[PDB]
């Protein structure tokens, strides 16, 4: 709605795998955790936000760039928002103005840490 | 808790990943829709459960029974509980007893048309 | 100058990664389906177009119908495709290498309903 | 008698269906890792368990370490495995091929963390 808390775990996938942002509000808020035991080495999890079109990018060139860039692309004009790459027992917030959206067009979250975009990713819809 | 809805859209992923049940709770409610376009025979999605350890057994033998018995073998006793495969538009509900699963195993729900499996799986634990 | 892809029952391609040499005038892409699912199940074809362009094919596609082996007829954002096969078939497309452009990330996928979260892969002109 | 199995940096192996004939004697799997990425970020080995053993081989394989390739210490549930390799290595296991029952459903996966989601397959005895 407002805010939501997202936890990325051990068995490669969010909780959720979609998010409804109101768009009555000014910002928008992601409360990323990591349940679970493995670093951030091996099951590292980010929250990043892209338009649908634009993922598929996002995920190669973050994959390129490796751990100490948290596998994003530095300033990477496509991602909307994203939070950093954290292990078991770690947290992140991210917080983003809602008019960096707009209805009818489709976003995604995924995880760009290398492999995990294949099942950790989900919808974004404004509504 | 004690009931949970589930949706099952086009993009081949269910709404949520992981489900919590209440131990105190004597029965437990799934209830599955399917937003979007697309027919069961396209697109379709059932709400299955087995232990984790079961789930490959389940999925294999369930892609060779086909459309007709809703891609499951029939009287499968890994099967804990399952909806029917249900296409846009349709709903599916279904109850069993608590006393059906234990504290301590793992447990995995997921759809069983072929191929769906892959993303369309998640954990549910009693708590 | 060709390649052979494999799509599968368990929703996959046998490879994930083509590069093509720039100093060929064509290019063979020559596509089988091991297993026993049918086209109306298990479907897959070999859709090529750029990968900012890759969502856009897919998610017009997928509401074009198995009748059109679920792509938008006369799509220009698809630079090649096959048609859409079943277990047991064989497909196969060329294609002129001229119309990649080195330096473009270009991807290929089937846009069978669903079936792009594990097909697809990348293509390189090099 | 034996077969080249592939597993790449999009976390997915060449092939998921492996059929071994039953008048071998011994059967040998040659595992590469294609790409560019290192045994730490997209490591990948090849074992073998019964369907209904995969889940507790991967989850206690989890549990290892990189330092054990994610593979608990003699497990009596593994059949055959490889050693987990990075990009650019090689591994290969040879085993009895009697140690396998016709009829019984087998599985080859990848036990990295995570990577068994995809990097999984059957393999039957015939
Ligand atoms: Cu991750
Ligand atoms: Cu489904
Ligand atoms: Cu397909
Ligand atoms: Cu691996």
């Amino acid at each position: 709605e407002s805010s939501v808390d997202i936890q990325g775990n051990d068995q490669m996938q969010f909780n959720t795998n979609a998010i409804t942002v109101d768009k009555s509000c000014k910002q928008f808020t992601v409360n990323l955790s990591h349940p679970g035991n493995l670093p951030k080495n091996v099951m590292g999890h980010n929250w990043v936000l892209s338009t649908a079109a634009d993922m598929q990018g996002v995920v190669t060139d973050g994959m390129a760039s490796g751990l100490d860039k948290d596998y994003l692309k530095p300033d990477d004009s496509r991602v909307i928002a994203h939070t950093k790459l954290i292990g078991s027992g770690e947290k992140d917030s991210v917080t983003f103005d809602v008019p960096k959206l707009k209805e009818g067009e489709q976003y995604m979250f995924f995880c760009t840490f290398p492999g995990h975009s294949a099942l950790m990713k989900g919808t974004l819809t404004l509504k």
